[PDB]
């Protein structure tokens, strides 16, 4: 089926816990893959423009790891859940993707997590300005525009309204499209 072959890909490229006890400022970040209209999607969401570091630019679900996470996945989900409403029923988490290296001093973990059919998001207004689906398959063949670096730009057909989509972010999303969509028959 598409998601036990999404699953089955995802696999191949887990690197599991290897980076996670590394002394850096920690942060997880989930790549929430949600099925709709026969296609897989992924979910962003807007950073409020009350936030201090980037308001209002295009980011996945995530945030700091705490005492309490018993390890990088939990990060993921405890901050999915404050963001979005996202309850740890409704994700399961399918691997452990390349972490990202910023600053010096942090690193920056990625996990793809399959979402329910049945989950409705509920923005957090303090946190998340908007939240929006974009099909996998777009990252495959992006709109791009230069600002000089590279800039996606997606247009929601049910609205019209075009997101910004940058950096690490836009970097994850063309990596998942890659993994779970190269090399199919149609
Ligand atoms: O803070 C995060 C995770 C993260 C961590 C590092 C880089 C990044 O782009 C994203 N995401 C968030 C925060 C508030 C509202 C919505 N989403």
């Amino acid at each position: 089926s598409m998601l036990d072959d999404a699953k089955a890909r995802l696999r191949k490229y887990d690197i599991g816990g290897k980076y996670s006890h590394l002394p850096y400022n920690k942060y997880s970040v989930l790549l929430p893959l949600v099925a709709k209209e026969g296609k897989l999607h992924l979910l962003f969401t807007v950073r409020s423009e009350k936030l201090r570091r980037a308001p209002g630019e295009v980011c996945f679900p995530g945030g700091k790891r705490d005492p309490t996470d018993m390890d990088d996945a939990a990060t993921a989900l405890r901050e999915a859940q404050e963001e979005v409403g996202l309850r740890p029923h409704q994700v399961e988490v399918v691997c452990c993707l390349v972490p990202c290296l910023i600053d010096t001093d942090t690193l920056i973990t990625p996990f793809v997590g399959l979402i329910d059919h049945n989950f409705q998001a509920q923005p957090n207004p303090a946190e998340v300005k908007d939240v929006f689906l974009v099909p996998l398959a777009y990252f495959l063949h992006p709109q791009v525009h230069d600002q000089i670096n590279h800039i996606f730009e997606y247009t929601n057909p049910e609205d019209g309204v075009t997101y910004q989509i940058k950096g690490m972010t836009a970097n994850l999303a063309v990596l998942v499209a890659f993994i779970i969509l190269e090399k199919k028959p149609t």
